[PDB]
């Protein structure tokens, strides 16, 4: 369980996020293929952009980051209360593209790694640890959720 303090620094820099949505999404997902490249096989549609500048200029990526930003900041902002938001997501991640959650944690370093880059003066430690604690319960909820639809991911 997280404090309020802690809630109040993971909103603080998400609306650093909102600002540039479809760009952070863009370098989360550069940064996570490339740093666990196993990661985009799950991907068919994304195989073929073989370099940076072409993911960049992918609208399909970026519409894709966009949609899990948006599923992620809706889950954070109900500060833990996040059962109805989450089912739907594990349903779809357990039973269809059946992502382990080694998986999420390799897209929550990546998610790190972005909110350092481009946030640093508002991305400290103790933001940096109420993150990290936020992206924690999200990955033990949801894994709870995905042995419950029967995956062992
Ligand atoms: C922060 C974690 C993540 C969030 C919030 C998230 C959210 C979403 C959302 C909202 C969708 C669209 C609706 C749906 O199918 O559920 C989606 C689709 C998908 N996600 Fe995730 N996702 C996350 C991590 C991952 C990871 C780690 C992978 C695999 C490496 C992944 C693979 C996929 C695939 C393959 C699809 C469907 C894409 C398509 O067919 O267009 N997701 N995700």
């Amino acid at each position: 369980v997280l404090s309020e303090g802690e809630w109040q620094l993971v909103l603080h820099v998400w609306a650093k996020v909102e600002a540039d949505v479809a760009g952070h999404g863009q370098d989360i997902h550069i940064r996570l293929y490339k740093s666990h490249p196993e990661t985009l096989e799950k991907h068919d549609r994304f195989k073929h952009l073989k370099t940076e500048a072409e993911m960049k200029a992918s609208e399909d990526l970026k519409k894709h980051g966009v949609t899990v930003l948006t599923a992620l900041g809706a889950i954070l902002k109900k500060k833990g209360h996040h059962e109805a938001e989450l089912k739907p997501l594990a349903q779809s991640h357990a039973t269809k593209h059946k992502i382990p959650i080694k998986y999420l944690e390799f897209e929550s370093e990546a998610i790190i790694h972005v909110l350092h880059s481009r946030h640093p003066g508002d991305f400290g430690a103790d933001a940096q640890g109420a993150m990290n604690k936020a992206l924690e319960l999200f990955r033990k909820d949801i894994a709870a959720k995905y042995k419950e639809l029967g995956y062992q991911g």
